[PDB]
């Protein structure tokens, strides 16, 4: 998705990539931390299933946990978007939101 | 994901697949519903970001929009598995539920 669409269609110049390396590093880091709670909370969903199959105060908790983390990571996504901006060039800045505005035009359609 | 593996999985007599189809298509007007107000945010953001490429009060009506798209598509796929099991004859459910644990096991990795 989008992050990913951006790094490759409009990819950082050599200043550019060394200016954004820790925001990159510490997107990475977020986006693993996010991921890591949407596991932890399958593995509690099989845990339960396998206690009592069934839509019980365990599996409400750990859906919920899914929930969050689903709509953190795209939260966090769309902020790194705005933050990677910032650090370019301002003469790269029309390419990038070009890619932007189209990905999320397809994403609309 | 979790729907494709069970899907494939268990054997299921013909009643089973009757009403099993019934559900799929309930499920199939769900996820569309939550795809069309995916759609819609993601159309917003694109709108506001062309506009002015800034975390507006736009972006962040659009972004809640998005978060709760997110969480709602993973409620609903967790909610359609048990509404599948519900109709699967009594004695071929802790077949279902092994494939449905090691889903969510493999997936807690
Ligand atoms: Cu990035
Ligand atoms: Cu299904």
């Amino acid at each position: 998705d989008l992050h990913e669409i951006l790094h490759e269609a409009v990819p950082l110049d050599a200043n550019e990539r060394e200016i954004l390396e820790l925001k990159e590093d510490a997107f990475a880091q977020r986006r693993r931390e996010i991921e890591t709670r949407l596991r932890a909370a399958n593995g509690k969903l099989a845990d339960a299933i396998a206690k009592n199959p069934a839509w019980s105060p365990e599996v409400e908790a750990a859906t919920q946990e899914v929930e969050r983390a689903a709509g953190d990571l795209q939260r966090a996504t769309l902020v790194h978007v705005f933050e990677m901006r910032a650090g370019l060039k301002p003469e790269h800045r029309p390419a990038y939101d070009r890619v932007l505005i189209d990905a999320l035009r397809r994403g609309s359609q």
